[PDB]
């Protein structure tokens, strides 16, 4: 699996709505929860497209201290999955929260793609 396709896998479900089940349907459909449960993990609903064009657009600080980040200049539809205090794995058990938020991604390759979810803002 290359970077690319793996914040595809992680973080990219292109919608134009998540129930209360959503994160805990998604966490399990993408290999979220395989080895453990991933406390915290953000999807956005643009299209490809539009998440690929944020590699383009605010540089901003990483976390990690990098300069490979970017903020997008327009707010996209979410949703943030957190594990519940009850999860135990290999059931691991999600509350699901949509949001319309600025996304921070990194960016790495040519083509100069989305590989890291950084933050929503
Ligand atoms: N600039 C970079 N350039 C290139 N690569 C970079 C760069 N920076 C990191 N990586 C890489 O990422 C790898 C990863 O293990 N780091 S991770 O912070 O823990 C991932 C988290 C984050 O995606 C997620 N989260 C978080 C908030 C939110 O709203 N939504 C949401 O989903 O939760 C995870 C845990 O925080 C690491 O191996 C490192 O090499």
């Amino acid at each position: 699996e290359t970077a690319a396709a793996k914040f595809e896998r992680q973080h990219m479900d292109s919608s134009t709505a998540s129930s209360s089940n959503y994160c805990n349907q998604m966490m399990k459909s993408r290999n979220l929860t395989k080895d453990r449960c991933k406390p915290v993990n953000t999807f956005v609903h643009e299209s490809l497209a539009d998440v690929q064009a944020v590699c383009s657009q605010k540089n901003v600080a990483c976390k990690n201290g990098q300069t490979n980040c970017y903020q997008s200049y327009s707010t996209m539809s979410i949703t943030d999955c957190r594990e519940t205090g009850s999860s135990k794995y290999p059931n691991c058990a999600y509350k699901t929260t949509q949001a319309n938020k600025h996304i921070i991604v990194a960016c790495e390759g040519n083509p100069y793609v989305p590989v890291h979810f950084d933050a929503s803002v």
